[PDB]
């Protein structure tokens, strides 16, 4: 009986086997755009993906994970509000069952679509397992998913989506570049927070960007053809795997832009 997004392992039901579920940096939250504050001490943001290597996408259960090779410096997140380097480990989304749910971070209450999320770990710690463990371990770049137009980006992600239909499967992903899933503007709100999945640790610097990217009814549907299930198992659809806001608490959320 483990977790999951289900009636009985759902988001509520975490804080049983993991009861920093209701900690004081917990994520995602509610981003109130007007109570967020400009702020200065702020350094731009520096995404240098040109030499990523993607190597995988598997199917985790909860998420599709595109997995990177972190052993060097070649894709890395800087600047902002973080101080030193983060190296790109993986992505996935979270997305909803309908057009109108999916985020897991909200905009003065708005769902997106979904929610892509390129994870990063700090490299004064030497690994993601060991990063997770430190309050400045990770830094998420987040970047919400509306429906309109395709992401040409993306496609290469959609298209390898029926071979690793079920929980367990993985696929061979090289050369994909992950620039062709980042928006024009690197505009941002920032917050320290947690992994949103399970073990929930407070561990991660939140980046969360402004400007969604745009995605095809198509594209987001094929994510919907995802099985939470492995295969031979009971077939339960991959959609609404996004936990709900949680409480600010004693959090500021500042933005990089006035
Ligand atoms: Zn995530």
């Amino acid at each position: 009986h483990h977790w999951g997004y289900g009636k009985h392992n759902g988001p509520e039901h975490w804080h049983k086997d993991f009861p920093i579920a209701k900690g004081e940096r917990q994520s995602p939250v509610d981003i109130d755009t007007h109570t967020a504050k400009y702020d200065p001490s702020l350094k731009p943001l520096s995404v240098s993906y040109d030499q990523a290597t993607s190597l995988r996408i598997l199917n985790l259960g909860a998420a599709f994970l595109v997995e990177f090779d972190d052993s060097q410096d070649k894709a890395v997140l800087k600047g902002g509000p973080l101080d030193g380097t983060y190296r790109l480990i993986q992505f996935h989304f979270h997305w909803g069952s309908l057009d109108g749910q999916g985020s897991e971070h909200t905009v003065d209450k708005k769902k997106y679509a979904a929610e892509l999320h390129l994870v990063h770990w700090n490299t004064k710690y030497g690994d993601f397992g060991k990063a997770v463990q430190q309050p400045d371990g990770l830094a998420v770049l987040g970047i919400f998913l509306k429906v309109g137009s395709a992401k040409p980006g993306l496609q290469k992600v959609v298209d390898v989506l029926d071979s690793i239909k079920t929980k367990g499967k993985s696929a061979d992903f090289t050369n994909f570049d992950p620039r062709g899933l980042l928006p024009e503007s690197l505009d941002y709100w920032t917050y320290p927070g947690s992994l949103t999945t399970p073990p929930l640790l407070e561990c991660v610097t939140w980046i969360v960007l402004k400007e969604p990217i745009s995605v095809s009814s198509e594209q987001v549907l094929k994510f919907r053809k995802l099985n939470f299930n492995g295969e031979g198992e009971p077939e339960e659809l991959m959609v609404d795997n996004w936990r709900p806001a949680q409480p600010l608490k004693n959090r500021q959320i500042k933005a990089s832009f006035k």
